DNA sequence: AGCGCGCCTAATTTCCTAATTTA
DNA sequence: TAAATTAG
RNA sequence: UCGUCGGUUCAGCGACGAUAAGCCGAGAAGUGCCAAUAAAACUGUUAAGUGGUUUGGUAACGCUCGGUAAGGUCCGAAAGGAGAACCACUGAACGGAAAUUAGGCGCGC
């Protein structure tokens, strides 16, 4: 299992921000021609292995032309005369990312199911294992170590070892620096990252651990049904419990970002002078804050309630959870009427139950909330979203989402409505 | 001068559609063949090439990009026809040439075409015709002579399309002449599994005159700044004071925050009232050029319930008034009694946010309400005519 | 007050190298 | 002696 | 009402700023515009027709980069001050970056 942390950079230890900050942006400027260079690269090959088939009738062989055993080679060999700032480890990082990118969707590059990817202007600058590395002072302060530089670069600009750096450990970044001082988490491939907002740089320190899981029973099921009026309801079927995320605070985020939305665009028809003539970024600032903020409330929102639901499953025991497959769905009728990231929810609770343990199966919600959980009598009829589930043969009565989520509980459920579908 | 329009391929005339599908693919196949090989050549063209490609195993008798990509690539794409096969191509050579400095400086990578394509049609390929039971027919000239023999269609593929509403109006004028039909493309859509075909035209704009017959009405309403309403076009325009309600939430916080620091604040408020109105006085007079409304009315010159509360209303007319004479509209004040009330639809004279006539029922918002009564150029008299 | 924009939002996949050798 | 280079 | 500082996100708190949904600078990669010039391609016996290319310049642009207010101690009459140097809370979370795709909108009227 890997996982990442943020570390907000404070100081250099021995140089000014105005001249840290030169050096980064020009690394910056670097890594962006890189990866974009290495993807021509790439594609050039492409086009010459198909036209030296076609006169010969095999395929050559990169040793004997290119002169490597694999493009990345030869990307770095071009590359380097021009991006002679950044670090050869690095550099190598950055132009692999941008070859496995092209290698691994080559043949639907071919087919034209997929454009040639282009690299955006501000991008993170990679950092080898070997490259970074993290000391703590006997006065409590976190140095960070970082070869940020090559043999030239480091000539031109004075600086003649590691650029040091400060940054905050505090809080849970404590305990995941406590350990990979001292040797239980180890460090991966890193990258420093920068955000418009605050305009503050951070460390992106990636480290490999063991996950700790306890033997969980494997025939205990908990499913999530992402409800009607509540956010999402989540049943057993072993015991009679039930828990619920009633989201009251997701429906007063959007009643505010709806109005604040519809607002800013209509003044933008008679906005001011200095609105306009300064390039794209300028005059679609006040939409892109408000876009980031709702981009942020999810994040936070998907975490704990994915956190909510495992710590759930945790408790009761349960080694298995069922919730459903969204693909085929595309009639949102749910709780989260503004379009919620299903996927970034699901996937949370994937890797949050994995490292738990448990195991997450996706179901096919297909009359999940039409059949009886008692009886198992499926009916089309009672299909109105009417906050209750009256039964007109088992006369049971419960809340709707929670008769749903009873459902995705039981195991293979899918196929006792296929087997039977009404 | 150049818009564009997609209508509807509904069926095609001689041919089935199974037989008419599979043309189209085949033509498609060839459209990225030629755009993606047309970058490749652009690329060897602009001497971007590496080593290996002129050393290792594989001047070039020509003039510009197109003319060497068109030869090289017609031998294999011999379906598509010559005249459409050049505009597939140019249009793959100009976007490397727009793109040729970035690539070079490593903003971008390659540029890349998808895989359902449009086709692309130049003029003297695509003729429209109406027939005399009302039928729109399409002329599609798209297979070269060789293409033409193999797949035995012996003359122009013709279609039959959908012009609805406005579709008609810039088709009717097509056939008449006003409008000049310049490029088209065949655009294919997996969403619906139907064929598109869009109509790029050329005409001359034509540049509204004013004239002393349309004349604007503002109502400074309750729910908006102000409201924007005309008799002779059913357009409408507001002005919302959005900004406004943050700012007076604004000032208040800040009075009680600062609780010369009075003077500030007093100043502060007098220029966003002026900033305001100049934005406010131009929008204005600009949505009476843009209709060629040829005069605006507002009610003469408290501030009772409206949005603007004990807002500077005088320097709003002065602005409005002032703008209009730079644009040769004129400004006339009409007493405001009664505006509200009376329904423009029925006109009898008689809950506030929407306005309902006894009578007439016309329900709408009682700001464009307000604002339709003052577009009528004789309100004044008719307004004591019920009295 | 319809039926074409361009494009935004959400969904989705991959990745998070080492071993050897100049300096 | 940490930065450079290239193979699988 | 929005925003800044208190390790990140979301909430409050203490202070503060706001015409900030505001005001500016430089530059020429791209789209329009102005001068000069008229290639590729196609229909063509021809005659000739469609088509709009190339080099400069300008600076209107949802052109491209950037600047601009905001915690407390401290100096400084105050403004202002060289990311000067110290100090700064409560709750719930804490796996991130890049690329791509395809649909439904909010404008469009
Ligand atoms: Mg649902
Ligand atoms: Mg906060
Ligand atoms: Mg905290
Ligand atoms: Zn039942």
């Amino acid at each position: 299992m890997i996982k990442v942390y943020r570390y907000e950079i404070v100081k250099p230890l021995d140089l000014d921000w105005k001249e840290f900050g030169t050096i980064l942006r020009q690394l910056q400027q670097e890594t962006r021609f890189a990866l974009n260079k290495a993807t021509q690269l790439a594609w050039e090959w492409m086009g010459f292995s198909s036209d030296y088939k076609d006169n010969h009738g095999e395929y050559p062989k990169s040793k004997d032309i290119l002169g490597y055993t694999n493009v990345h080679g030869y990307a770095y060999h071009t590359i380097k005369t021009k991006a002679y700032r950044l670090n050869s480890g690095n550099l190598s990082q950055t132009i692999k990312r941008a070859t496995d990118r092209f290698k691994a969707y080559q043949k639907e590059i071919l087919r034209g199911d997929m454009s040639i990817p282009s690299y955006k202007r501000d991008h993170p600058l990679d950092l080898i294992k070997e490259n970074i590395s993290v000391n703590r002072m006997n006065h409590g302060d976190y140095i960070a170590s970082l070869s940020l530089l090559s043999n030239p670069a480091k000539q031109e600009m004075n600086v003649k070892r590691k650029i040091s750096v400060i940054i905050i450990v505090r809080g849970a970044g404590k305990t995941i620096m406590d350990r990979i001082l001292s040797g239980e988490y180890q460090v991966s491939a890193s990258q420093i990252i920068h955000k418009d907002r605050k305009n503050k740089w951070y460390l992106n320190i990636s480290y490999r651990f063991e996950p700790q899981t306890r033997v969980l029973d494997l025939n205990k099921i908990m499913g999530i049904d992402l409800g009607v009026a509540v956010a999402a309801y989540m049943a057993f079927q072993h015991t009679p419990a039930r828990y619920k995320l009633e989201g009251g605070e997701i429906e007063n985020f959007r009643r505010q970002v709806e109005s604040r939305r519809i607002s800013m665009l209509r003044q933008g028809k008679y906005a001011g002078g200095a609105r306009g003539g300064h390039g794209r970024d300028k005059r679609i600032k006040p939409i892109e804050q408000l876009r980031d903020k709702i981009a942020n409330f999810r994040d936070t929102t998907n975490h704990r309630y994915s956190r909510y639901i495992v710590d759930m499953a945790i408790k009761e025991g349960c080694g298995t959870i069922q919730m459903e497959d969204l693909t085929n769905i595309r009639d949102i009728g749910s709780r989260f009427l503004q379009n919620w990231t299903y996927y970034d929810l699901q996937q949370k609770i994937i890797y949050k139950a994995e490292e738990a343990g448990i195991k997450v199966i996706k179901i096919d919600p297909q009359y999940t909330s039409q059949r009886c959980s008692e009886c198992g009598n499926i009916d089309s009829g009672n299909r109105i979203g009417q906050a209750i589930f009256k039964c007109r043969a088992c006369g049971y009565e419960a809340n709707a989402d929670y008769n749903a989520a009873r459902n995705i509980a039981i195991p293979n459920i899918d196929k006792i409505i296929a087997e039977s579908i009404k």
